[PDB]
């Protein structure tokens, strides 16, 4: 069984920017999601080789997570704050998509996400 390439993290052909909804993704999303107790399944590409989910990568083709999310932001790969909250719900989506409600996955997704969305509530205006 093999893994894709994981999503890339620079492309210098993308133009970049720093925002300050930019900056308050990394310092008060992306920290507090990453610091939560079920934050550890979301923090690297799901190896699907040693999970032995060989269906994984036939069922999800736009992978996300926040290994990812945290590499895009400390290297300003985004333009504006919208394609990075997309990735975000990109993890989300996936999770559901893949998971059955309920699964300790799901609840973990579930308690990740109610926090993203109390703080992008609070989104600073650009
Ligand atoms: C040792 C350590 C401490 N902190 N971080 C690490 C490194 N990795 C350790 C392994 N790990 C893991 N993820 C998963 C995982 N994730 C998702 C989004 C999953 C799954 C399975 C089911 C379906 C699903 O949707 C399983 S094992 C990810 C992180």
């Amino acid at each position: 069984s093999m893994n894709p390439p994981p999503p890339e993290t620079s492309n210098p052909n993308k133009p970049k920017r720093q925002t300050n909804q930019l900056q308050y993704l990394l310092r008060v999303v992306l920290k507090t999601l990453w610091k939560h107790q079920f934050a550890w399944p979301f923090q690297q590409p799901v190896d699907a080789v040693k999970l032995n989910l060989p269906d994984y990568y036939k069922i999800i083709k736009t992978p996300m997570d926040m290994g990812t999310i945290k590499k895009r932001l400390e290297n300003n790969y985004y333009w504006n704050a919208q394609e990075c909250i997309q990735d975000f719900n990109t993890m989300f989506t996936n999770c559901y998509i893949y998971n059955k409600p309920g699964d300790d996955i799901v609840l973990m997704a579930e308690a990740l996400e109610k926090l993203f969305l109390q703080k992008i509530n609070e989104l600073p205006t650009e």
